[PDB]
DNA sequence: AGCACA
C-alpha cells in the first residue's frame, strides 16, 4: 500500500518540478501534490511503501524551499493520497 | 503547528 508524507515549512514560490526533484532521488516515490491556501504552500508527497515513505522522511527532515528556520518539517499524512 | 485530493 502506498504512504503519503505530508510536507510542511514550504515558499510560495517553489516549483512543482522543483520539489520532485527533492523527493524523486529516494527510491518508491510514486506522486507528489502541491498545495497553496492563504500563505505559504504545503506538500503531500506518496511513496509506494511505508518502509520507503519513512526512509524519505527521516533523510530529507529539515530540508533545506523553506520560510521558517529549521528547514522542510514533514509528518507521515493523516490520509493516504486518493486513488488514482 | 499548520493535512488536500476524491
Amino acid at each position: 500500500a502506498a504512504s503519503t508524507l505530508f510536507v510542511a515549512n514550504l515558499s510560495a514560490e517553489v516549483n512543482e518540478d522543483t520539489l520532485r526533484g527533492v523527493f524523486k532521488a529516494f527510491s518508491g516515490f510514486t506522486r507528489l501534490r502541491l498545495h497553496n491556501k492563504n500563505g505559504s504552500a504545503v506538500a503531500f508527497v506518496e511513496y509506494s511503501d511505508l518502509q520507503k515513505a519513512t526512509q524519505a522522511m527521516i533523510s530529507l527532515q529539515g530540508f533545506q524551499t523553506a520560510n521558517d528556520r529549521g528547514g522542510l518539517r514533514i509528518e507521515y499524512a493523516r490520509n493516504k493520497m486518493a486513488d488514482v
